[PDB]
């Protein structure tokens, strides 16, 4: 068994001042081995240094990012782990701004 391939179509919806939801798909391959479940990391715009927003492991296809500073910028991906590893994380959603649509 080896690593699974990344997540795709990460989207977002539900942004307000302090969260967003974030929703994927799963790796076109799992490695041989089924996607115990997934690592959401997020990163402000300006910077690269990604901090994993959750501790066990998601193993549904949806998460709340939560802690977000308002009006601030954010970067978000998602990487996939089975027992043999984690996956290249996704592809990189946004910047997505922490506040209230138009």
């Amino acid at each position: 068994s080896e690593r699974p391939s990344p997540p795709v179509n990460l989207t977002s919806s539900d942004q307000t001042q302090s969260s967003v939801q974030l929703k994927w798909e799963p790796p076109l391959k799992d490695g041989g081995s089924p996607i115990l479940g997934y690592i959401i990391e997020r990163c402000e715009e300006g910077k690269d240094n990604w901090i994993r927003c959750n501790m066990k492991l998601v193993p549904e296809l949806t998460y709340k990012v939560t802690g977000l500073e308002k009006g601030n910028k954010y970067l978000y991906r998602v990487s996939a782990e089975n027992k043999a590893g984690v996956s290249d994380p996704s592809e990189i959603l946004g910047p997505l701004t922490a506040d209230d649509a138009f």
